[PDB]
Formats: C-alpha cells, sequence, structure tokens
C-alpha cells in the first residue's frame, strides 16, 4: 500500500508525461524493444522494425505507445482503486496478447528509464522509488488476475 505522499509524488511526474504523451510513449516503447528485442515479437503491427529510426517514423507504434501510458495513466490515478480497470487488460494480456509477468517488469524499467531520464525535476530518489512501488502494485494485481484467469504469467 502507497501513502497519500507517494501518491502524490507518482502523480506529479504522470503530469508530466501527460504534457507529451505521444513523445514519452514513443521512448518508452523503443527503450523496451531496444532493451528486450523478444517482447517485439508480441505486436504483429510492428514486429517488423528493424531500427529505433523505423521506430520513431511508425505512427502505429506511436499510437500504440499512447494507448499504453493512457491506460495506465487511469490506472495510476486510482491510487490502487483500479479493479475495474484492470479487468480487461489483464483478461486481453493474458488471453489474446499472451504477456508474461517478466515483460510487464521490463516495461516498467522501461518507464523509470524514461522517466529518470526526461524528469530529473520530479524524478528524484524518492519520486522513483513512489513510481516503482506504484507499478509493483499494478504487476501484483495483474499477476493475481492472470492466475484468475488462467495464465501462468
Ligand atoms: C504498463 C503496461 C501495459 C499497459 C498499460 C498496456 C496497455 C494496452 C492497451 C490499453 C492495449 C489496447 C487494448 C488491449 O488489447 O488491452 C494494449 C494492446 C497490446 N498490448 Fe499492451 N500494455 C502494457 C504492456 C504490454 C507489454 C509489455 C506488451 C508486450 C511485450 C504488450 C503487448 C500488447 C499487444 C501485443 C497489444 C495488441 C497490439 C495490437 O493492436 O496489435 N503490452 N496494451
Ligand atoms: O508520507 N509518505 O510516505
Ligand atoms: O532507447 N534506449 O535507450
Ligand atoms: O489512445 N488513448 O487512449
Ligand atoms: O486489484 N485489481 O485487481
Ligand atoms: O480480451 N481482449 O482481447
Ligand atoms: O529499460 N530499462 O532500463
Ligand atoms: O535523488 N536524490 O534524492
Amino acid at each position: 500500500v502507497l501513502s497519500e505522499g507517494e501518491w502524490q509524488l507518482v502523480l506529479h511526474v504522470w503530469a508530466k508525461v501527460e504534457a507529451d504523451v505521444a513523445g514519452h510513449g514513443q521512448d518508452i516503447l523503443i527503450r523496451l524493444f531496444k532493451s528486450h528485442p523478444e517482447t517485439l515479437e508480441k505486436f504483429d503491427r510492428f514486429k517488423h522494425l528493424k531500427t529505433e529510426a523505423e521506430m520513431k517514423a511508425s505512427e502505429d507504434l506511436k499510437k500504440q505507445g499512447v494507448t499504453v501510458l493512457t491506460a495506465l495513466g487511469a490506472i495510476l490515478k486510482k491510487k490502487g482503486h483500479h479493479e475495474a480497470e484492470l479487468k480487461p487488460l489483464a483478461q486481453s494480456h493474458a488471453t489474446k496478447h499472451k504477456i508474461p509477468i517478466k515483460y510487464l517488469e521490463f516495461i516498467s524499467e522501461a518507464i523509470i528509464h524514461v522517466l529518470h531520464s526526461r524528469h530529473p525535476g520530479n524524478f528524484g530518489a524518492d519520486a522513483q522509488g513512489a513510481m516503482n512501488k506504484a507499478l509493483e502494485l499494478f504487476r501484483k494485481d495483474i499477476a493475481a488476475k492472470y492466475k484468475e484467469l488462467g495464465y501462468q504469467g
């Protein structure tokens, strides 16, 4: 359980993300695909992309990044009261896309990397700790849902 102050650190950096969600989404998905290339193979619309430049030029990848961060943002703004938001997301990621918990770990690492890079004004150690806690809670609750749904994450 996060404290109110931890949530405030999370939502303060998120507010900066929201200044340019598309840009942040591109940076995060690209960081994930560079750092863990195997994760790209899960995306049929753009698994063929070969380079970061191609990735930056991809309107579809940009749209996907927006879709991811907007969904995540809505979850974060619930401050742990996110059961309703998690149901469809867990179902799709378990059953349609087959995304292991390990890969949700990888994207969380990518989120933290980009925020650290872009937002040192809002992402010092305490803020990064709070964001890590929020993302650990997300993964914990999604992992419990995966189990309910029948998916070894
Ligand atoms: C913060 C973590 C994540 C969030 C909030 C998120 C959110 C979403 C959302 C909202 C969609 C569209 C609706 C849906 O299908 O549920 C989506 C689609 C998808 N997500 Fe994620 N996602 C996350 C992580 C991942 C990761 C790590 C992968 C793969 C390594 C992944 C793979 C997919 C795929 C393959 C689709 C379908 C893309 C397509 O249209 O072809 N997601 N995701
Ligand atoms: O009051 N912040 O943990
Ligand atoms: O885009 N990775 O540093
Ligand atoms: O495409 N925004 O959720
Ligand atoms: O707590 N949401 O599964
Ligand atoms: O449950 N959505 O593919
Ligand atoms: O993408 N994590 O460093
Ligand atoms: O990031 N220094 O607290």
